[PDB]
DNA sequence: GGTTTTTGTCTGGCTTCACACTTGATTTGCATCACTGTG
DNA sequence: CACAGTGATGCAAATCAAGTGTGAAGCCAGACAAAAACC
């Protein structure tokens, strides 16, 4: 979710036209997309993201809200099918045992990843180019074969 | 079988607690509300 | 889909206070009378 920040920063500034920018132009990007966060959504600017932060802003509400700050009807369309195909991803590795609280999330998700790869790969080409971050990779490829291997995810990690 | 312990009873009579109703008048319990905090 | 708080508020539910005449239970008397675990 910290790297959906990063998305949703780069991209209220139409970066896939403009592929050069400078530093004062993060920051207005910066500042817009903060601002109307605390104006819609009641969060505040962190330094450092945490687990709440995380769940507030994948949520459906959080395009639906930055959407009016871009102009592009695809790229709103894009965002909007990135988000739901993330939010359908997340309760298979959150679920304490997936096996019996979401079958159908378990059942879709090798389609859901390649449905995400194109996505990433075609809409969204200026980022992710010879350069995937670590938590996509693993989201992507290795999910199954830990749930296969183990049974569950979410009750083994470090919450506690 | 003996021996000791462990429970059972006997009826008249005593105290002690629960209840039978009803109409309010409190007092107790538990869910709601949007949030933090360790990352 | 982290999970245990954080306190004020509000409504459903439990307890009760008032009245007297009952039932139901526990126990007192001293004595007689069956089960049961070791020889």
């Amino acid at each position: 979710a910290a790297e959906f920040y990063k998305i949703f920063q780069l991209e209220i500034g139409e970066v896939y036209k403009h592929p050069n920018a400078s530093k004062e132009e993060r920051k207005r990007w910066q500042a817009t997309l903060d601002k109307h966060l605390r104006k819609r959504m009641n969060l505040k600017p962190i330094m450092r993201m945490n687990g709440n932060f995380a769940r507030k802003l994948m949520t459906q509400e959080t395009v639906d809200a930055v959407c009016e700050l871009i102009p592009s009807e695809e790229r709103h369309e894009a965002l909007r099918e990135l988000m739901d195909l993330y939010l359908k991803m997340k309760p298979v590795w959150r679920s304490s045992c997936p096996a019996k609280e979401c079958p159908e999330s378990l059942c879709q998700y090798s389609f859901n990843s390649q449905r995400f790869a194109e996505l990433l790969s075609t809409k969204f080409k200026y980022r992710y180019e010879g350069k995937i971050t670590n938590y996509f990779h693993k989201t992507l490829a290795h999910v199954p074969e830990i749930i296969e291997r183990d049974g569950s995810i979410g009750a083994w990690a470090s919450e506690g």
